[PDB]
C-alpha cells in the first residue's frame, strides 16, 4: 500500500477550473462540483479521480448523465471521455460525522475544512494530487441564522438571499491552486477588522474571526500578521498577492495551522492571547506561526509542490523563513538556541527511531505521518546551510531566480537547489545528498598544534551510521564553521599559506585535513559554530576548554553549547552512578562556570536565562545509546537541587534584580523574565519553607501568565506543599478556558509524584477535559506518553497499558492524533529488553486492532521489524 517517489508520472488529466456549490448542513451537505478538464496523456486513458467516504449522487460530461463509470476503493473511474470537457459531480458528505477532522467537518457550532494532505478527496471525487492546478469557484448556501458568515479562498464576487431563512456567498479565487489549499468556514464569528499597505501600495483587508466573545484575545495574532507582511517584504521582498487576508480561530483542529490560499484557518493556541491567559512563549509561538502561514503564500502556494515526497520545499523552507523572522524582530541567539535544541532533543531522536526518512521521503503510505520533526525542523536546517554556503545575497539571488522559474507552477526539491546553485554559481551537487539520505552524520574531529611550525591542524571524519529505511549510507557536504581563540580571547585570523581561509570548512570526505598556519600561540577552538550543519560533534574537550568558550566566545550561541558539552559529561557520569546507587557528583569547578554567568554583568540575561535552563529529559535521552528514563529524570533533579544549593545566594540575587513591575511582550523584558524564571526553577528546590513561601507569593502576586505559570511549575517540580492548593485555585479559575487548562494538564502529566498515572487516568473525567478536542488529548496523554518518559516508561508496564487503552479509542476516532500519540511506543528499541518486550506486547495488541487505520499501521510495522 506504499507509494514511492520514484513512481511519480504527470496526470493523464488536468483539471483548470472548478466551480464549488455547497449545500451546507451539518448533517447532510450536498456538493456540486463543475470542472474543466483537459487530458494530456493516452486518448484512451480513463480519468481517475479520488474519493472517500462520499455518496455519490450524479455524474454528468458536458450535461450527459455518463454510464462510463465504475467505483472502485477510493475512486471514480470515468472511461471513453473527449480531450476537453465538463465534469459535473454531485454527491453528499456528513460533516457531523467527521471525528477525524479530515475534510469538511464541524468545530463547536461552525463548519471548516482541513484539506492537506489529501483531504479534499473526502469533500468530492477529484484530482487530489499536488500538481494540478486549477481556478476555484465557490458559492456556499445555508442557514442565515446559523452559518452568518460564509467563507472561502479569495474575494466575494456573489451573494444572495433565499427562502426558509437560508443565504449564499459566492468566491473567486484567480490563483490556480492544488485542492489541499482549499478552505470553506461557516458559522457565527467575532470579527477584528484591520489594514495593511504593501510596499508599492496595494492595501489589504485584513480579517481575524474568533468565536463569540474571544476579540479580547485578538490584537496580537493580527499585530503579528501585519508584522509578517511588513518582513516579508523587507527580508525578502515579498508582497501579499490579494485584496482581502482571512484567518479563523477554530478550536478542533489536528495541525497547528494550514495556509490555505487568502484565508488560513489556525488551531486557536497559535491565535489567542491576553496577558493572564497566554505566557510570553504563547506569544512568540503565535508569532511564529502567523508569520509561517503567511511566509507560505510564497513558498508553498505561489510555488506549489508537484508530489507529496516534496513536502520539505515549502516546509522546511518556510519554517526557515519563521525562524529568520523570529530571529530577526528578537534575540537571535535565543532563537537558535531553542531551535538547535529542538533538533538535538527531537529530530535527533527520530532520525534514530524506526520512523527515520530523509527530508525528501522516497517511501510513505499515510503521508500525514510526514508531516515531521524531520521533513520541517531538519528540512530547515538544510535550507540554513544552503544560506551558510552561499551567504545572504547570493542566497536572496536564489531566492529570486526560483520565483522567476517556479512562481505559478508545483515545483520539487531539486528545482529549488537547481535555482540556487544558478544563481549562485555555488556547486550543490554533492550536497543534494542531504536530501536523499537519512540519519544523523556524526562528525569526529581531532585537532594538533605544532609549535614549530606555527599551525593547527584539524582531521575532521565523518559517518552516517545506517539506519532501518538505508542500509548504505555515503559522506556528505558538511558546512563546518570554526572560530579559533587565542589566550585572551581574542579571534585568530584564519590562513594558510598567506591567504585568508573562510571560517566555513567544507567537509565533504570521509576523511581530511585542515591546515592553518601563522597561529602563534595555542589556541581553543569553537567547533560548529551557530550548529553550521545537523551533526553530532565529537571532540576530546576538556572542561577548561568550554568554560574558557563560555566566557569568551564571541558567539553567544557558542557560550551556551560550550555550557551543553560540558553538562552533558557529568549528566553521563552521574546517570551511570544513579545505576550504581550512587548519589549525583559534580566538580567544583563546574558549578563555579554557572556561578560566573549568573554574576557577569555584561552578560545578556536572554543568554544566561538559557545557559541556566537544563536540558530536558528528552533532550538528555539522547547522550546514550540505551536510555534509562528513570536515571535521566531524578539525575536532572539531583543536578537541579545540587546547582540550587550551591548556588542559593547568587540565585536569589538574581531573581530579585530582575524583578519587573510592568509587564510587556518586548524583547528585553521577555529575557530578564525568563532569567528570573530560570532562577526560580533552582530555588524552588531549596529550603522547603523557604522556597514554599517564594513560589507561593509569585503565584499570587503575578501580573501576567508568565509568572503565574512559572511558579505552579516549580510547585509541581519540587512538589511543595502548596503545591495542591495552587493547582485547585488555577482550576477553579480556569476551568472554562481549554487552552489555559491545558497548561495545567501538562503539568498534571509530567508531574514528579509517585502516583502520577493514576492522576492522569482519573483527569480523562475532568470537566475541562474531552477525548473529542486534539489539543486536550495532546496535552493530558500526550504530555503523559512523550513528555514523561519516566512514568510512561514505569517498570510495571503501567505506563504502555494506558496508552493501548487511548489509541484503542483514537484509532477508530482520530488517526491523526492516535498517530502522534503513538510516537513514544516506536522508539522501543532504545530501551532495555524488559521494557522491549512489553512496549512490542503493545504494539502487537495494537496491529490487531479491527478497522486499524493507515496512520498507525505504517508506525506499527516499521516499530515491530
Ligand atoms: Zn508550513
Amino acid at each position: 500500500q506504499a507509494k514511492y517517489r520514484h513512481d511519480y508520472r504527470a496526470p493523464d488529466y488536468q483539471i483548470t477550473d472548478i466551480d464549488l456549490t455547497f449545500d451546507l448542513d451539518a448533517q447532510k451537505t450536498v456538493v456540486t462540483a463543475v470542472s474543466q478538464a483537459v487530458r494530456h496523456g493516452a486518448s484512451d486513458a480513463p480519468l481517475r479521480l479520488n474519493g472517500e467516504d462520499l455518496k455519490l449522487v450524479s455524474v454528468h460530461i458536458n450535461d450527459e448523465p455518463w454510464t462510463a463509470w465504475k467505483e472502485e476503493e477510493g475512486a471514480l473511474v470515468i472511461s471513453n471521455l473527449p480531450e476537453r470537457f465538463t465534469l459535473k459531480i454531485i454527491n453528499e458528505i456528513s460533516p457531523a460525522a467527521n471525528t477525524a477532522l479530515e475534510g469538511l467537518y464541524q468545530s463547536g457550532d461552525a463548519l471548516c475544512t482541513q484539506c492537506e494532505a489529501e483531504g479534499f478527496r473526502h469533500i468530492t471525487y477529484y484530482l487530489d494530487r499536488p500538481d494540478v492546478l486549477a481556478r476555484f469557484t465557490t458559492k456556499i448556501i445555508a442557514d442565515k441564522i446559523k452559518y452568518p458568515f460564509l467563507l472561502s479562498n479569495g474575494n466575494r464576487v456573489a451573494q444572495g438571499e433565499l427562502e426558509n431563512g437560508r443565504h449564499w456567498v459566492q468566491w473567486q479565487d484567480p490563483f490556480p491552486k492544488p485542492c489541499y489549499l482549499f478552505a470553506l468556514v461557516a458559522g457565527d464569528f467575532d470579527v477584528l477588522r484591520d489594514t495593511f499597505t504593501t510596499r508599492s501600495g496595494r492595501e489589504v483587508a485584513l480579517e481575524l474571526y474568533v468565536d463569540r466573545g474571544n476579540l479580547d484575545r485578538a490584537p496580537w495574532a493580527m499585530t503579528s500578521l501585519k508584522n509578517s507582511m511588513k518582513w516579508d517584504e523587507e527580508r525578502f521582498g515579498l508582497e501579499y498577492d490579494l485584496d482581502i487576508y482571512m484567518i479563523v480561530a477554530v478550536d478542533f483542529f489536528n495541525m497547528g495551522a494550514m495556509e490555505n490560499k487568502g484565508l488560513n484557518i489556525f488551531n486557536s493556541k497559535y491565535v489567542l492571547a491576553r496577558t493572564d491567559t497566554a505566557t510570553d512563549k504563547d506569544y512568540l509561538d503565535i508569532e511564529r506561526v502567523i508569520g509561517h502561514e503567511y511566509f507560505h503564500n510564497w513558498t508553498g502556494n505561489r510555488v506549489t509542490c508537484r508530489d507529496w515526497f516534496q513536502l520539505s520545499l515549502k516546509e522546511g523552507l518556510t519554517v526557515f523563513r519563521d525562524q529568520e523572522f523570529s530571529s530577526d524582530l528578537g534575540s537571535r541567539a535565543v532563537n537558535r538556541i531553542n531551535n538547535v535544541r529542538t533538533m538535538r532533543g527531537l529530530q535527533f531522536a527520530e532520525d534514530a527511531s524506526p520512523m527515520a526518512h530523509p527530508i525528501r521521503p522516497d517511501m510513505v503510505i499515510e503521508m500525514n505521518n510526514f508531516y515531521t520533526l524531520t521533513v520541517y525542523e531538519k528540512g530547515a536546517e538544510v535550507i540554513r546551510m544552503i544560506h551558510t554556503l552561499l551567504g545572504e545575497e547570493n542566497f536572496q539571488k536564489g531566492m529570486q531566480l526560483y520565483f522567476e522559474r517556479h512562481d505559478g507552477s508545483a515545483a520539487t526539491c531539486d528545482d529549488f537547489v537547481q535555482a540556487m546553485e544558478d544563481a549562485s554559481n555555488v556547486d550543490l551537487s554533492h550536497f543534494r545528498r542531504w536530501y536523499s539520505q537519512s540519519g544523523t552524520p556524526i562528525v569526529t574531529v581531532k585537532d594538533d598544534y605544532n609549535p614549530e611550525t606555527e599551525q593547527y591542524t584539524l582531521t575532521i571524519s565523518q559517518r552516517t551510521p545506517a539506519t532501518p529505511d538505508q542500509a548504505e549510507k555515503q559522506p556528505l557536504h558538511i558546512p563546518f564553521a570554526i572560530e579559533l581563540y587565542d589566550n585572551e580571547g581574542k579571534v585568530i585570523p584564519l590562513q594558510k599559506g598567506g591567504h585568508p581561509v573562510n571560517s566555513v570548512l567544507n567537509v565533504t570526505q570521509a576523511e581530511q585535513t585542515f591546515v592553518f598556519d601563522n597561529v602563534y600561540f595555542q589556541p581553543v577552538p569553537a567547533l560548529l559554530c551557530e550548529f553550521s550543519a545537523p551533526v553530532k560533534l565529537e571532540y576530546k574537550w576538556s572542561d577548561q576548554q568550554l568554560t574558557f568558550l563560555m566566557r569568551h566566545a564571541r558567539n553567544d550561541f557558542s557560550r551556551w553549547d560550550a555550557a551543553q558539552s560540558l553538562l552533558a559529561t557529568y549528566i553521563k557520569l552521574n546517570v551511570a552512578r544513579h545505576q550504581q546507587g550512587q548519589p549525583l557528583s559534580l566538580p567544583v569547578h563546574v558549578a563555579d562556570a554557572f556561578r560566573a554567568v549568573l554574576l557577569d554583568e555584561k552578560i545578556d540575561p536572554a543568554l544566561a536565562a538559557e545557559i541556566l535552563t537544563l536540558p530536558s529529559v528528552n533532550e538528555m535521552a539522547e547522550l546514550f545509546d540505551i536510555i534509562d528514563p528513570i536515571a535521566i529524570a531524578e539525575v536532572r533533579e539531583a543536578l537541579t537541587r545540587t546547582l540550587a544549593t550551591e548556588l542559593a545566594d547568587e540565585l536569589l540575587a538574581i531573581y530579585n534584580a530582575n524583578y519587573q513591575s510592568e509587564y510587556r511582550v518586548e524583547h528585553e523584558d521577555i529575557a530578564k523574565r525568563t532569567l528570573r524564571n530560570a532562577c526560580l526553577r533552582f530555588l524552588a528546590f531549596g529550603e522547603t519553607h523557604l522556597a514554599d513561601v517564594l513560589v507561593s507569593k509569585q503565584f499570587h502576586e503575578a501580573n501576567n501568565m508568565t509568572d503565574a505559570l512559572a511558579a505552579l511549575s516549580a510547585a509541581v517540580a519540587a512538589q511543595l506543599p502548596c503545591r495542591d492548593a495552587l493547582m485547585q485555585e488555577y482550576d477553579d479559575k480556569w476551568h472554562q478556558n481549554g487552552l489555559v487548562m491545558d497548561k495545567w494538564f501538562i503539568l498534571q502529566a509530567t508531574s514528579p509524584a509517585a502516583n502520577v498515572l493514576e492522576t492522569v487516568r482519573g483527569l480523562l473525567q475532568h470537566r475541562s477535559f474531552t477525548m473529542s478536542n486534539p489539543n486536550r488529548i495532546r496535552s493530558l496523554i500526550g504530555a503523559f506518553a512523550g513528555s514523561n518518559p519516566a512514568a510512561f516508561h514505569a517498570e510495571d508496564g503501567s505506563g504502555y497499558l494506558f496508552l493501548v487503552e487511548m489509541l484503542t479509542d483514537l484509532n477508530s476516532r482520530n488517526p491523526q492524533v492516535a498517530s502522534r500519540l503513538i510516537e513514544p511506543l516506536i522508539r522501543l528499541k532504545r530501551y532495555d529488553a524488559k521494557r522491549q518486550e512489553k512496549m512490542r506486547a503493545a504494539l502487537e495488541q495494537l496491529k490487531g486492532l479491527e478497522n486499524l487505520s493507515g496512520d498507525l499501521y505504517e508506525k506499527i510495522t516499521k516499530a515491530l521489524a
